[PDB]
């Protein structure tokens, strides 16, 4: 956010700039356009980067027609340069012409309003009075900049200013050739997916939130750079994440560094990047350069996550959601080549049928072929953000994956998607417990291989807390997991990565689930097209207290005794075509809405495996059971596997249990973990025991437990009050033979790290370590400085003992270049100096740099560092001839 006369004097700060830049034969290094070419970031070869405008700032009124604002332009004229002023020559006393190029100052025109409301123009000592300003919207005097072929650079004004082409920078690095071909990291059951957030929200160091997920976890990691897309609803500018490029680029960079996987430019219609509509943009259009250039650049990157994909569109500054479709129809073959996961995330509403993963592919053949051809590529995931249908959007979520349109399946889980007021059980508050149970069901029933989030990453995940010293007078940001995060989330991984919790596979899920709906109406609402029976549900997993489709406000199963069910569009390849029960909605309405009948014909296609009112699913040798309503719930399971008769259960509100049967052993493990400390029972009893048994059992992470044994009429029974997650095991032998075999260990293998980033590293100022800075800006978009790199910069200022810190890498021992990016506005900085390793290396040159609000410098210096860690410090000697600004460094190899 910005004044309109800021922003047309920086326009014409740029103007002089430019025409200076052509006759020094200076070149552009880049350029990248922001809120949809609403203004342009411009870097020099010099290292001077800057904005320009193409749409302006209201005019403080409230008026709403286009009015006049003065126009500062450029005609040639004798060879020469001279100021235009609504395309007449720019004069003062005589009739003199003024060149922008005079031999004495760096002042422009400046434009303004005087106190009696007129438009003035000033240029040194002379001065004009133009006419009455008004409040209106205004027109910039800048239209746009392209790309001629690959050599030029051309900025093209509104009025009769000619056009200005600058050389297009060419860089004498031999390029990196990037990735291709296969997929870069690929997903399966045996090797799954946590896409853990660096989040726009949480204002991250990128380098902090990474160090916060532990060694065991890291490489089955996949970081997700969230961009918010938090804007003014009138002008449409994004403030949270102002620079969504810089912020993404600036934190894949961070990843790249470290060695780490990484991928979210959008929630709902809005996308801090502009969709596309043909293959050829995304080396024609320099308009979307960002997509091919991530995946070019960065060998870590997957791709793109656009998430919540059912709100926001045709917005005044969204797209229909058909553009969007149209969008990713290109970006997956994009993705394809370059062996990347599009990832899309669904969450359901009345108002949201035409626009479901059904509608998906039934409304668009085009991206029907493109989604099938290249399914490898494609995650389709169940968002838990809504209020309500979660039984309805699960199914279809599911049937996308299992009928071919897309190569994974995957959770978010949201703690958004607890019932408002009233919630479940007489638990006003969504309790995180809760959100352990749809995850383990999903992912060890249904086949999940990516679990995202969990959300909201700031409530459930890290936070910021103050700062904190770091040694040698030295303070820096700090960020910590919440208890919740270790306590269900990080020890839930460690139970898939360890091989208790099994994924199946998709064939494997077939075989298992039996049936499907396949959504062949085309007659009547978006609902009777696009979603699944009303009464899909009912009488089957559905709770006595929920009700059907968008009355289903609860994501807890009655039962497990039937599979989640799934629908899709249509079944695209043999194995799909494997299911053994495919029926069609059509037929629906006739047959199967007789809830009574379905019933009658679902318990012939899947059996009693016990009684009672927990939650119990079978897959091969392996139990979900799990609590989801108030008070001490049973259930009486016979075994499959053990040699023993039956266990009884008895579980407090919200355990979740997984429980592996061996010939002669049991495992459970147990969570319900409350972050304020309270205790749970639950009882176990095993019959049909030919032999004392005995049991063991380890608390795992910050949990507790006790845990009580009872030899009794051969009888055994376990009492295990905890609080938080266990692993309990029980040596329990019986008499029987009618019983099935265990097959052997699953695979679970460690993803592969990406290739070694070759390019260039960063490191924002807003993340380094600080002593006596005159202002640290780690959310600047409310704030008067513009144009700068990831959400923040800080102002060092004139302390003479105001210094900063940051550790920064290097692949091997060499001399590298060290550019770091300030401002200097009011007088040149003599008196910063720069230490390596604690050795002083030199005093950049910090030139005075030009007062206008998106100017921004760089200063640099060569340097040797050694393989591995540096340190790198800023430290004043003296006072500051004037305040010093920093916004970031970047280093790269001479
Ligand atoms: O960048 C942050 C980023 O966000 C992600 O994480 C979460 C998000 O998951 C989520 O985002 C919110 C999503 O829900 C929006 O609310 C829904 C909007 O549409 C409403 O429907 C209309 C009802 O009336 C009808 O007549 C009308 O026709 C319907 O709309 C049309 O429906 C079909 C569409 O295809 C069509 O385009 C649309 O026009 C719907 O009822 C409403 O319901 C919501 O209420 C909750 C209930 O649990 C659910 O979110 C959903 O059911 C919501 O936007 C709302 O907030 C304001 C707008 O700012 C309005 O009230 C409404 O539009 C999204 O909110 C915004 O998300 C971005 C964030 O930066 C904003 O601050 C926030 O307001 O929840 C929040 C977010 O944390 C990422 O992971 C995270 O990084
Ligand atoms: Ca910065």
């Amino acid at each position: 956010p910005g004044t309109a006369v800021e922003n047309i004097n920086t326009n014409v700060k740029a103007l002089r700039k430019l025409i200076e830049a052509k006759q020094q034969d200076l070149a552009v290094k880049t350029y990248n356009p922001v809120n949809n070419g609403a203004s342009y970031t411009i870097e020099l070869s010099d290292g001077t980067s800057f904005s320009m405008y193409a749409q302006i700032a209201a005019l403080e009124g409230g008026g709403e027609d286009v009015v006049y604002s003065p126009k500062v332009g450029a005609k040639v004229e004798h060879d020469e340069y001279y100021w235009t002023l609504d395309d007449v020559w720019l004069t003062f006393e005589n009739d003199e012409k003024v060149k922008v190029l005079d031999e004495n100052n760096t002042v422009a025109p400046i434009v303004d309003i005087n106190t009696d409301g007129y438009w003035t123009v000033k240029y040194g000592t002379k001065s004009r009075t133009l006419d009455k300003a008004v409040s209106g919207k205004l027109t910039s005097q800048f239209k746009q900049v392209s790309t001629i072929g690959d050599e030029s650079v051309s900025f093209t004004f509104t009025d009769r200013t000619p056009v200005i082409e600058l050389n297009l920078f060419k860089g004498d690095n031999p390029e990196i050739p990037p990735v291709t071909g296969a997929l870069r990291r690929p997903i399966s059951p045996e090797q799954p997916a946590w896409f853990v957030h660096i989040d726009s929200w949480n204002y991250a160091d990128p380098q902090k939130i990474i160090d916060l997920i532990p060694a065991d976890i890291r490489p089955f990691t996949i970081f997700n750079i969230s961009l918010s897309v938090s804007h003014d609803e009138a002008t449409g500018i994004y403030n949270v994440s102002e620079y969504g490029y810089e912020i993404a680029k600036s934190w894949l960079r961070t990843c790249a560094e470290n060695n780490v996987w990484a991928m979210q430019p959008s929630s709902g219609g809005f996308s801090h990047f502009k969709d596309v509509s043909l293959y050829s943009q995304f080396e024609s259009d320099d308009k979307v350069r960002v997509y091919d250039e991530f995946f070019r650049e960065y060998p870590n990157f997957l791709g793109f996550n656009y998430c919540a994909q059912f709100w926001g569109y045709d917005d005044q500054f969204s797209v229909s959601w058909l553009q969007r479709v149209a969008h990713w129809n290109q970006l997956l073959k994009l993705t394809h080549k370059y062996g990347g996961y599009l990832v899309v995330s669904f969450c359901g509403n009345t108002w949201s049928a035409n626009i479901n993963p059904i509608a998906l592919v039934k409304r668009n053949s085009d991206f029907a072929q493109t989604a099938k051809l290249y399914s490898e590529n494609f995650i389709m995931c169940e968002k838990y953000t809504t209020q309500s249908g979660f039984f309805n959007v699960e199914g279809i979520c599911l049937g996308t994956w299992l009928s071919g349109f897309a190569g994974q399946y995957g959770i978010r889980f949201d703690q958004c998607g607890w019932t408002e007021e009233k919630g479940q059980n007489g638990d006003k508050d969504f309790p995180p417990a809760a959100g352990a149970l749809p995850i383990i069901e999903h992912v060890m029933l249904t086949g999940q291989t990516v679990i995202d989030g969990p959300e909201l990453i700031w409530q459930q995940c890290f936070k910021e807390t103050n700062a904190v010293s770091v040694g040698d007078g030295y303070q820096s940001r700090n960020w910590e997991c919440f208890p919740q995060f270790v306590n269900i989330n990080i020890d839930m991984f460690r139970k898939i990565i360890d091989k208790t919790i099994r994924i199946p596979s998709r064939k494997e899920v077939i075989d298992r689930t039996k049936v499907v709906i396949l959504q062949d109406v085309y007659s009547g609402d978006d609902n009777a097209k696009y979603s699944s029976p009303k009464n899909l549900h009912e009488g089957l997993y559905l709770r006595d207290d929920d009700g059907n489709l968008w009355d289903n406000h609860c994501y807890f199963k009655k039962t497990g005794r039937y599979p989640t069910i799934p629908v899709a569009f249509e079944l695209c390849d043999d194995v799909a075509n494997s299911f053994q029960y495919k029926i069609n909605q059509s037929t629906f309405e006739g047959s199967w809405s007789d809830v009574n009948t379905k019933v009658g014909k679902f318990n012939r296609w899947f059996p009693q495996e016990y009684t009672g009112e927990l939650y119990a699913g079978r897959i091969e040798n392996g139990w979900v059971v799990y609590n989801g309503l108030a008070g001490i719930r049973n259930a009486a399971i016979p075994f499959k596997y053990n040699t023993c008769d039956k266990m009884e259960l008895a579980y407090s509100k919200y355990t979740v249990s997984v429980i592996k049967e061996y010939a002669n052993k049991l495992t459970f493990y147990m969570n319900n973990y409350d972050p304020s400390g309270s205790s749970k029972t639950e009882v176990i009893k095993i019959y049909g025991c030919t032999s004392k048994p005995t049991h063991s059992v380890s608390s795992r992470a910050n949990g507790t437990a006790q845990v009580s044994e009872n030899w009794k009429e051969d009888v055994y029974t376990l009492t295990v009050t905890h609080n938080g997650p266990l692993d309990l095991t029980v040596n329990c032998s019986g008499k029987a033979t009618d019983r099935l075999t265990v097959s052997t260990a699953a695979s679970i293998q460690v993803p592969a790290s990406p290739q070694i980033y070759q390019g260039a590293y960063q490191y924002e100022a807003e993340c380094f370590d600080f002593k006596n800075v005159t202002k640290r800006v780690t959310k600047g978009d409310s704030e008067p400085i513009r144009n700068y790199t990831a959400q923040g910069y800080i102002n060092f200022g004139a302390s003479s003992a105001a210094a900063v810190r940051d550790a920064v890498t290097a692949l091997e021992d060499g001399v590298y270049t060290i550019r770091i990016r300030y401002r200097a506005p009011s007088a040149t900085v003599n008196t910063v100096d720069m230490y390596i390793n604690n050795t002083k290396v030199g005093t950049p040159e910090f030139a005075q740099t030009d007062n206008d609000n998106t100017v921004w410098n760089t200063a640099l210096m060569s340097v040797s560092l050694r393989k591995g860690a540096n340190t790198f410090e800023l430290k004043a000697n003296s006072s500051g001839a004037g305040d010093l600004y920093l916004d970031n460094i970047v280093i790269e190899r001479k």
